[PDB]
């Protein structure tokens, strides 16, 4: 297993075969200049003044003093909740990697990874480590969740981009974090964006550069787990202008099951009936 | 298949949780109690009734939305909250609400397959008999619980079977036999059916089921109105997916941004 670089007219099969094989990947211009920009204009002053480190306190200690990781980016982010959560290639590798086990999946969270100039190396770790079943997970298993880290400005070795470990993802559980001489970083140019399932172990680097390395974020999970980030207090003007793919992914939909069960219901009926949506 | 009163020590009661897989706490509710559920319930679905010569309906929704007595009372109920505190706390940390029903067998109903509350779950093929359960059951009775009216049969000790085992054989099933007030508790892995109803009359009462809080609940109760949200109990709150929930590892689910749910919404 290696890092691979693919385009974005990559087959749908050769990706999920290399998440298979190596567990990780980047696709080439994810997003072009225009989604970038407007994303970077829409949460400039939002991260601006957001204050680096953690909000409150929990047990995985992986947040900086010198790193900013606002979400609610659906409620502050125009562009990201009416096209980037509509992005064909997150929806396809969702479809795949949740659907035959699952049936529906819907957002878990999603936040800014704004690495500070200064910023230490943050520990290496699995993105799934917070669910109390990935104990009871066996490797061969369809991941708990998955990550498409999107890059805002670029993303050297030197300034803090992101490094994954190739082949980490079919370790058994108990295995021991991968050594820091076995990450590999990652190269990536604004718009890029590497794919993290939640069991590839994976960290951010060090921001040893003048200027700040600033990424974003989303994520998805399977229908029946619950999010990291609620939505029910997002306007209600938002949500009727969000697509109904949109809809369901931020929570005001029920959600289908893979033999034809439902959760998230209003009553028997449908949460969207009940609602007016 | 343990009868125990409704004094009972909690220490006791998860004992026989655990050995047996199932028990009924007697008097788990007043007669009134789970009367006035379903007076509730008849009030807001307002189904006609033809009087006996000639001469405004909604279907059912959750029951929470439909009954106050339910979202105010029975949902605050502490031997709920005593056992899902004991069996999910440890492993998961926070709970809530799974989902609720109105249990009403007809008369001439057949018997209901046997099988777990946690079959919906594509994680219990990852469990062990000794993991804790995924979901837990309470089934209150508002109507007598008989062998001939179709009351629930449970098989114990069944909830330490390997997953993948058969179904208990029908002649190995025990049958509740519960009064107004009574409640079974049936945890995901407790194999268990409703009986026929051979009688003439209904077999009348309702559940409520509670799961960890990083389980996505059967039922949202996000359509309920502002009014009812504020006058429930900041408990019931959490129950039904109003406030942010606490994991185990305290890192949070269900928040409000990185906030509480509960701040962002003005509750
Ligand atoms: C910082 C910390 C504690 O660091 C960790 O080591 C491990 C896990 C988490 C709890 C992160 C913080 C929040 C999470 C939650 C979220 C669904 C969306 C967030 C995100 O977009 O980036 C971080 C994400 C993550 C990709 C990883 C996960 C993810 O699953
Ligand atoms: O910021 C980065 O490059 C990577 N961040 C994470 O993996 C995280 O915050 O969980
Ligand atoms: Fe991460
Ligand atoms: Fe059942």
């Amino acid at each position: 297993p290696q890092l691979h670089y693919v385009p974005y007219d990559t087959p749908v099969e050769d990706v999920m075969r290399i998440l298979k094989e190596s567990g990780t990947l980047v696709i080439r211009n994810f997003l072009d200049q225009n989604t970038v920009q407007k994303v970077q204009d829409e949460v400039d002053d939002y991260v601006r003044n957001w204050n680096p480190g953690p909000k409150y306190n929990h047990d995985i200690k992986n947040v900086g003093s010198k790193t900013k990781q606002p979400s609610n980016l659906s409620l502050m982010s125009k562009t990201y909740r009416c096209e980037v959560l509509n992005h064909p290639w997150m929806h396809a590798i969702c479809e795949r990697m949740f659907g035959p086990t699952y049936g529906d999946y819907w957002f878990n969270g999603g936040s800014i990874l704004h690495l500070e100039p200064g910023e230490n190396t943050q520990p290496i770790h699995q993105d799934h480590v917070f669910y109390q079943i990935s104990k009871w997970r066996r490797p061969t298993d369809p991941d708990l969740t998955i990550n498409f880290t999107m890059a805002l400005t670029e993303f050297t070795v030197e300034n803090g981009g992101t490094r994954v470990c190739p082949g980490s993802h079919l370790w058994e559980n108990g295995h021991a974090s991968p050594a820091e001489e076995d990450m590999v970083p990652v190269l990536m140019q604004p718009g890029d964006a590497l794919i993290l399932p939640g069991s590839m172990w994976h960290s951010a680097g060090a921001n040893r550069t003048s200027e700040y390395r600033r990424g974003f974020a989303t994520s998805f999970h399977p229908c029946h787990f619950t999010p990291i980030e609620s939505h029910h207090h997002l306007p209600r003007e938002m949500v009727e202008e969000m697509t109904p793919l949109v809809q369901k992914m931020l929570g005001f939909r029920t959600l289908n099951l893979h033999n034809n069960v439902k959760v998230w219901k209003a009553g028997e009926g449908n949460l969207e009936d009940a609602t007016g949506l």
